[PDB]
């Protein structure tokens, strides 16, 4: 059935407001937290920046991902710059010269801090070196992401049971686990890392179309259908053989899952795709749709292990929310995706976007007041989330513009 037209000037009024928001909020607020002394940028920031902060493996590789992508959409200097600045420090700093990969974070200078290999972090670093290597032409960028990618398959990967381990020692000799709670066995696999080195992968792949990372890339599927995944929530912990540890659910990164999964099999058998992912990926779409109805028009942060919710409006979970709404819109063609997708911005729109001191709040209440006591910027927030959910948005309602 054609689109309903009433939302057609919906559309294009949230399209607008993705490219004013990455354009004139988001990119000018990070190209201003850049360390001139050191390189790189800030590693903390709440009012101001701290320049006594670390900064971290994820948060650099967030904003080298974020200032080559925004200079392929948008071919400023400004954003080359940025990204330059982010993969030198990246490089001569965070990447471990004697063992290969990168350290989980550095002092300001960039001596290592904690240098313990998360793969985790080591796949951004994959996601955002492939990024910079499309935006810059920059040889030496894949050629690291290469090296990377193969200690994540021949140290990372658990060719027992499938899958990957969490962590490894500075030599890549050791698996280290996720911890935890304080007094609980910590977990030796985690949704949270198989879900960002399936994300690496997509892109590594698009990149080059190696057929080792689309092989990798299959493992994973059956990693996410089989044991990640199985039912219409994503587990978070889990055993070395893939027995559910703990608990809970985290509706972020429930919605996200689903789209970074559509375009993993979507690179790998095209469109349209197989009707057994649409089956199988319906029902979470399903459940994070009814959630966002439960719970008025914006998602909550996650259930406990003990069925309670924090109910804080976090930052990413929206973006994810408005992404995943979208790509649910592509994928079954119910114009109700649309419908939440447009609320998700909206309450982004309202609440999220601080306009006075600058960037998006990292959380706010149901109502929209935001929570004390969170940076803006920091080990945990970058500039990945939002400035993707725009470019994810701004291609996607394009698209549904010109065809749909």
């Amino acid at each position: 059935m054609p689109l309903p037209t009433t939302l057609r000037p919906t559309l294009r009024q949230i399209r607008s407001e993705l490219a004013a928001q990455l354009f004139d909020h988001i990119l000018p607020f990070w190209l201003g937290q850049q360390d001139p002394i050191h390189g790189g940028f800030y590693g903390s920031i709440t009012t101001g920046p701290d320049p006594t902060a670390p900064k971290g493996l994820v948060m650099t590789a967030r904003h080298l991902w974020t200032f080559s992508q925004a200079f392929l959409s948008r071919p400023n200097p400004a954003y080359l710059e940025a990204a330059g600045n982010a993969y030198r420090f990246l490089t001569h700093a965070l990447y471990d010269a004697t063992h290969r990969g990168f350290f989980w974070s550095v002092h300001p200078d960039g001596t290592p801090l904690s240098r313990v290999k998360k793969l985790y972090g080591n796949a951004f670093a994959v996601y955002a070196l492939a990024a910079y290597h499309t935006a810059s032409g920059d040889r030496e960028a894949l050629t690291l992401a290469w090296e990377t990618f193969d200690l994540l398959e021949d140290r990372g990967r658990d060719r027992r049971h499938g899958g990957y381990y969490e962590a490894f020692t500075e030599d890549w000799s050791t698996p280290l686990p996720e911890p935890l709670g304080e007094g609980e066995t910590p977990a030796p696999k985690t949704m949270n890392t198989h879900l960002h080195i399936l994300e690496a992968y997509s892109t590594l792949f698009r990149t080059t179309k190696e057929p080792r990372v689309r092989e990798a890339m299959e493992h994973l599927i059956l990693i996410f259908r089989t044991h990640i995944a199985p039912s219409s929530h994503l587990g978070l912990y889990f055993a070395e053989d893939w027995a559910p540890m703990g608990g809970g659910i985290s509706f972020g990164h429930d919605i996200e899952a689903t789209w970074l999964l559509t375009e993993s099999v979507e690179l790998l058998y095209g469109d349209p795709l197989p009707e057994w992912f649409l089956s199988w990926i319906r029902p979470v779409m399903e459940e994070t749709a009814r959630a966002l109805d439960t719970h008025g028009g914006s998602l909550p942060n996650e259930q406990r292990e003990d069925g309670s919710v924090d109910r804080a409006r976090v930052w990413w979970v929206q973006a994810e929310a408005f992404v995943g709404f979208l790509n649910a819109y592509s994928l079954f063609e119910e114009p109700r995706y649309l419908d939440h997708a447009c609320t998700v911005w909206r309450f982004i729109m309202d609440h999220l976007v601080d306009r006075e001191g600058g960037e998006w709040f990292w959380a706010v209440t149901p109502e929209g007041s935001p929570l004390a006591g969170y940076e803006k910027g920091g080990m945990w927030k970058a500039s990945y989330h939002n400035s993707r959910a725009c470019l994810e948005g701004m291609r996607r309602i394009d698209t549904i513009l010109e065809e749909e």
